[PDB]
DNA sequence: AACACTCGTCGCCCAGAGTTCACCTTGGAGCCAGGGACGGTTCATTTGGGGTGCCGGAAACGGACGCGTACAGGCCGTATAATGGGAGCTGTCACGGATGCA
């Protein structure tokens, strides 16, 4: 209980409650189970359909889950500059 | 090759084209005199009309005001036993100097 509410409370740069992480986490794996069991990837609907509610509350919690990246990771395929350098 | 006729060309002579030179009339062009009516002006009405400020009040209307409901986020607890990480890949060189050992 201490370790999960620790990464629920810590893990994210952008802090996400724990009632959305759950979420969140039961999504993925119960998505990746249907994935693994189907054959190909389950659409949004039918992800939908397991979560019991509606697709567009599916799609918004999907956005959510998106972390952001670093500004001084290097964008060339070569090190030559920052992504920041890209920046306006 | 010898012989006896009819036609432009010019001058001249008389009459008017039409033009000038040069004479009488009479409708003037206007100048003024006189008399409207007239249209511009002004001033009396004239009450037909615009006008109005406010309200009884009727009804919209804008909002306050109190009290219900709604997910979002947070706290909390789950009692067989479950008792020391994967993974990292590392071809540089120069080289000054500290530095842990000499």
């Amino acid at each position: 209980q201490a370790i999960t509410r620790a990464m629920a409370d810590q893990a994210r740069t952008i802090r996400i409650p724990v009632h959305m992480v759950e979420v969140i986490n039961k999504l993925g794996r119960i998505q990746r189970e249907l994935l693994q069991d189907l054959g190909r990837e389950p659409t949004p609907e039918e992800l939908a359909k397991e979560m019991d509610i509606t697709p567009e509350k599916v799609l918004e919690i999907q956005q959510y889950a998106r972390e952001p990246i670093s500004l001084d990771q290097t964008i060339g395929d070569e090190g030559d500059s920052q992504l920041g350098d890209f920046i306006e």
